[PDB]
């Protein structure tokens, strides 16, 4: 009668292709360079569940800005970072990674 992580939960099929296994994501912490597919792929799986972008490819900064605002201790650059980092690309899963990347290595 123990709750198994498998079966339930989401991203069940996101682990198939997006099998980054938190490998490439780790390298993101370091300001060097990263270009992994599973990274951008997996991220898109979270963007949808997060309630940011819709399955029909549609950015929603009105919700992103709010989320990035609360719990941050530095509300002021998010607004610009959102619109600036929310570059509408040819695909949603693409721009998705940009949202979970641009607002991290904003030093250089």
């Amino acid at each position: 009668e123990t709750p198994r992580e498998k079966l339930k939960q989401h991203s069940d099929a996101c682990k198939a292709e997006s099998g980054v296994s938190e490998e490439s994501l780790n390298k993101v912490r370091n300001r060097e360079e990263v270009d992994d597919p599973k990274l951008k792929e997996h991220a898109f799986c979270i963007l949808k569940r997060a309630g940011f972008i819709d399955a029909s490819g549609e950015f929603q900064l009105d919700h992103i800005k709010t989320k990035f605002k609360e719990n941050s201790e530095h509300p002021e650059k998010v607004d610009d970072l959102v619109a600036k980092c929310a570059v509408k690309k040819d695909t949603p899963q693409h721009s998705s990674a940009d949202f979970f990347k641009c607002v991290h290595d904003n030093r250089s």
